[PDB]
């Protein structure tokens, strides 16, 4: 019975009603054609094999010849990579200093600006939040930025979609991925993938031969203990929203507590997320005399039913505060206050 | 207790030990390092996101504006998509005519030698065995075809790997794909690669930034239920493949028995693969009297502990004699005779 706080699955823990589905192993048509699309606010909505393997397909989906596209300083690597594997040139929108590390929807108007100077961008993209910081950028205004640039965003809300409540057509961007793996308390390579109905015979276009099949996701009907899962806690996830407010209420106060203790929390302030990146030089300074010295940590913790931050960070790390119930968010800083004092 | 004969079942029957693997739910390094390309007969070996996401891959990793690609006229539809979303023109390997629907080396040859007359061929690619006959064509041959033409092979073992034994070294190709939730009993969406190391560089390749991460899978680390069924069940397939003169002898026999009830099956004859295709005009016929008409079939067998064809399907269909013990066997080839009497 290990308290989890590793961001990467706090959102993706496994629901009770997809955890007994998976044992036994459908209105898959309507799901996606009718549930998905409304609860991500959106014409189109499709299920790919993961957030970064959808964020590709739109990006694949428009780039050209030395094309361009715009995609924040704290853009997951994932949003990268996947720019590489399309070709297309990338320009990255700076972020605050610290300890802000924001994304001011100013810069993003410079950069779209500087870029075009350079090419055309075919897109533009935003990571709300970034998996970095829990930073929430200003998309509503970013996404008006874009659209007074004719350059369609794509919002990254791999961290966002299944935990707070989410509307494409509320913020006004084009696209919007999510991944339900981390988010949306499902299985195995997953995401969600919604648009404005204009781009879909543009993305959601068929082959020549098999004109039922979408080229742009190779036909694949992604049956599997995946979309399974996926359906299973949907129901959960969709009530989960909901109480956005006291997650990010309560990882607000396990922030502010960490900052009496002297372990700071940068990005986001008040933060605006269950997920917070955090400064600790104090337990930096242990590190060098501790026990274990640079794994000090890990071991303190996993000697106290908690595990969720990389072995060997003492100085930097991320946490997340999702599942975790008022209590066991309390023992978590008492653990802190503990190991503090423990070494000195 | 449904007998299953569904080809795209027989063969991804999951594992009892990644069944319970998955409840509770590693050497991912020493099995893609070591354990993989030694299957696989080849150098370099990695696991994508499915059969079809493996044949993107090296499709988009060698596509050149205006390039050309040659596949064999019984190429699965994902090969194809897949061609398309690398915007590679396609020209298909003409095959026998009925009952053969072979894919002959010299046509290969030719159409390898015509297409060049129209561009660059950057690859070319057999179905070994096509998911249609379950034909396994002389790749043998056709790769020195493709090595004498300088002409990369990939040879999609979706159908092969996991049931027979295969080794890329041996048959000389460039490169080689399996799917591990028809195959190699697995689940999710889920696919192996194999590669000459020359094409690794090409295909491996590294982001810019991210050093670590291969950008043609997006450097996913496909952590989830998928590998882990995956491997778990791999020391099994690992034993399985020693079995498949048996299913082959089994699925012949099988065949010969429908032969003697009337219904044909065409292609390899004798044939080599659990995957049969049968031509029935009988069956045809009585749908036309029969009680659900075009169903009676479904309805006849979903009625004797059966499933696996298409309902609606009389007259042509394919099945799977794969997991099938002896006395399963016999006991749906009596059930044809009987449907077979019980309608006149
Ligand atoms: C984990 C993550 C992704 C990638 O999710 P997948 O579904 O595995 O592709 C993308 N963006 C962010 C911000 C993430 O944290
Ligand atoms: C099913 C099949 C595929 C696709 O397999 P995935 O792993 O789902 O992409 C490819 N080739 C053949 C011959 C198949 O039968």
């Amino acid at each position: 019975d290990f308290i989890n706080i590793d961001p990467l699955q706090t959102g993706g823990k496994l629901t009770e009603e997809a955890r007994q589905a998976l044992l036994e192993w459908p209105p898959i048509h309507d799901f996606i054609h009718n549930q998905l699309p409304k609860f991500l606010g959106c014409d189109v909505a499709r299920v790919t094999n993961g957030a970064r393997e959808a964020k590709f397909a739109v990006m694949h989906s428009l780039a050209k010849k030395d094309a361009w596209v715009v995609m924040d300083e704290n853009c997951h690597y994932s949003s990268y990579v996947a720019a590489e594997r399309a070709g297309l040139n990338i320009a990255l929108v700076p972020k605050t200093d610290y300890p802000d590390y924001a994304i001011t929807p100013e810069n993003f108007a410079q950069t779209i600006e500087e870029t075009k100077k350079r090419g055309e961008v075919v897109l533009a993209l935003i990571t709300y939040p970034d998996g970095n910081y829990g930073n929430l950028p200003d998309v509503k205004k970013i996404a008006k930025v874009c659209s007074e640039y004719d350059v369609p965003l794509l919002v990254n809300g791999a961290y966002a979609i299944g935990r707070m409540p989410v509307s494409l057509k509320e913020i006004g961007a084009d696209f919007i991925v999510g991944s339900g793996h981390k988010s949306m308390a499902a299985s195995g390579p997953i995401g969600v993938m919604g648009m404005k109905e204009e781009w879909a015979e543009i993305v959601l276009r068929r082959s020549e031969k098999y004109k039922n099949k979408e080229v742009e996701l190779l036909g694949c009907t992604a049956r599997g203990a995946t979309i399974i899962t996926l359906m299973a806690s949907f129901p959960h996830v969709r009530e989960r929203i909901k109480r956005w407010d006291e997650e990010v209420e309560k990882a607000r106060r396990f922030a502010a507590e960490m900052e009496k203790l002297g372990i700071k929390q940068l990005g986001d302030n008040p933060h605006n997320h269950d997920l917070m990146f955090f400064h600790a030089e104090v337990l930096y300074e242990i590190s060098k005399k501790a026990k274990g010295g640079r794994f000090f940590l890990y071991r303190e913790l996993k000697s106290r039913k908690i595990h969720g931050i990389k072995p060997g960070l003492t100085r930097y790390f991320k946490l997340s505060t999702y599942g975790l119930s008022d209590e066991e968010v309390d023992y978590v800083l008492n653990a802190f206050k503990e190991i503090i004092e423990k070494y000195s």
